[PDB]
């Protein structure tokens, strides 16, 4: 059902790429004048395992078992995506450095002697940097998804997706890294206020609540997008919807999932940080190992999510019949 | 569609009523040892001039032309309701006798000589009473808006409606006021803890709005019930969805319908209230008017909002086609 890539929303994408001269304007204006990455498979495994010791020793929490099974089998298809998908792995470095440049070119033109563009091109540039990974990681694995056998692009993550985005969806990302940023600065300015102070902290959390709840709608906004080829409002809308009907299911995985995730990366830095020291002092390795073990689950997690809302798609549409199959592997819930 | 009465909910309505005897146990263990009922048709003539008038004299607003229209055809239909129903306006005064008759006996019981039966019981039997009026008033406005012609019950009020709440669907009812009893009691505790210190206004403040979007929530929920004849937790997650797909019209009825309909209980009562005194003092005339105005503009409110729901779901379901006709009067939009 990929076959129709229509754009989708053009306006948003004029506005972001009219702020960006406007930002080149005030710039040029001023001037002339040892990897944990193993994890990604095997933790397949060690998350059935941890769930089946925990509940050994109460017997209340059953109810949920439904819920779990679901969470460990979007695991084990989550192994299989990167081991289909061998450079997806690595993905974030190319957001890392594209953020690099940005950040070393917004600091240098800080330099010149309006001032508005440069708070706003900072935070809505990140935004949208980062929001761009969100659409390219969901456009591969929903390649993945619905496709029924081996066959696909040798190098999917770089031959596809990102092709995409750039051609058709660019201006849905816009839009999303603009609502994010509408709340992000305002945050910043009552924290800032609350230090000169002292009596902001809940208005301050409150905001901090939105925006997780905001990017992660976001997040699956953009996959709606890649398998629909709708506009934001709707992918945003049609996406909701089923977040809200499975909700049940949408807190076991985050809640479960994030337990498990955070032990996967902070057992296996700890171990790799205390090997070979054979009492000799440095912490640099310590220091390495958390960083790449903590952006290799980053996206792992991104994966997840990804494929629980393929899942849902699947179901709600694309019913068993003599003439249609699901695109889903066998994972049967 | 009317015809399914499936009983809906029972493992709640077994609690609610083990509750009420452990309730009466532990009573009988320390024992043993010049109205303004005029505006309910005629202010959908005063509410269609008013916003007539206010949009003389800024322009921005016509956007939002759309949703006021459904908002007054809305009370056009709700005039007819009360035309058709004569005894619902007085149905506040049964629930009330029901919540004094409850109360005495609480006080009274109270000074027998545990106790969280009485606390629990005191907040969780009022709402349940109260809850019943919701399921009752919404029991009565879907068997109009379903009817084609005017062949109904003489007396439908109370010859109908109130036969399906005991008979079926009193389980459902139980579960929404269990609900929000678990908020309403906690925002007390933290409004005690506040006057003996000082600063809980602002989770005080977060409790009560979230008071207010159960109640909203439950009150749609009842309504779904009643036309689908599912549990509590499919109707409410229909209605749900109904609302937020919806948001801006419930955001224009709720909004522009509180606005008009506080003007009219207050200019009414005041007109009241100031006439015939003829330089003759006492205020009792205007408290009464107040109270009885209050009472059947509450009830007004409650009619329109159980006439949107059902106009949405005439048309999620029920579209037009030469073997299907809408439940609908004439309001096309
Ligand atoms: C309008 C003109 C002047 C500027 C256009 C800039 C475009 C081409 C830039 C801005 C944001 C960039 C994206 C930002 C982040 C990533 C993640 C990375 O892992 C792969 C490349 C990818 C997906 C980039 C591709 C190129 C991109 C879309
Ligand atoms: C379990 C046994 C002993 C007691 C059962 C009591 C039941 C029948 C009582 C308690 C609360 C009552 C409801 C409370 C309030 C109202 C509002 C009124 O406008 C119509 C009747 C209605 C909807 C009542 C119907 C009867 C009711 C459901
Ligand atoms: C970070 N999670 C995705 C696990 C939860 C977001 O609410
Ligand atoms: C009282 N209203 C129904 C008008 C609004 C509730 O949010």
């Amino acid at each position: 059902p990929l076959e129709d890539r229509s754009c989708t929303d053009i306006p948003w994408l004029l506005l972001f790429i009219l702020f960006c001269i406007g930002m080149g304007f005030i710039c040029g204006f001023s001037i002339a004048t040892v990897l944990s990455m193993i994890l990604m498979v095997i933790i397949r495994y060690i998350s059935r395992v941890l769930v089946w010791i925990l509940t050994i020793l109460f017997l209340i929490m059953l109810v949920m078992r439904k819920r779990v099974a679901l969470t460990i089998a979007l695991f084990h298809v989550a192994g299989k995506v990167f081991i289909h998908l061998p450079l997806l792995v690595f993905q974030p470095f190319w957001t890392f450095f594209a953020l690099v440049l940005f950040w070393v070119y917004w600091i240098m033109t800080l330099l010149f002697l309006m001032w508005w563009y440069h708070v706003v091109g900072l935070i809505w540039i990140s935004e949208f940097i980062l929001a761009c990974q969100q659409m390219t990681v969901a456009g591969a694995v929903v390649t993945y998804y619905f496709t029924r056998d081996k066959r696909n692009l040798p190098f999917t993550p770089i031959l596809a997706s990102v092709n995409r985005l750039i051609r058709y969806h660019l201006g849905t990302v816009a839009k999303g890294s603009f609502i994010i940023t509408l709340v992000k600065i305002p945050r910043m300015i009552l924290m800032y206020i609350h230090s000169q102070l002292c009596v902001l902290k809940s208005c301050i959390c409150c905001l901090w609540c939105l925006e997780k709840c905001l990017n992660y709608l976001n997040q699956n906004a953009y996959t709606a997008t890649a398998i629909n080829s709708t506009n934001f409002c709707t992918s945003a809308k049609d996406a909701f919807v089923i977040l809200v009907e499975n909700a049940l299911r949408v807190a076991t995985i985050n809640t479960v999932g994030d337990f498990m995730l955070f032990l996967g990366k902070v057992l296996i830095v700890c171990s790799t940080g205390l090997a070979g020291i054979m009492l000799l002092p440095l912490i640099i390795v310590c220091l390495f190992a958390f960083l790449v073990a903590h952006c290799f689950l980053s996206i792992y997690e991104m994966v997840v999510d990804v494929l629980f809302l393929c899942f849902a798609i699947d179901t709600k549409y694309n019913d068993g019949s003599p003439g249609r199959e699901f695109y889903m592997d066998k994972v049967l819930m």
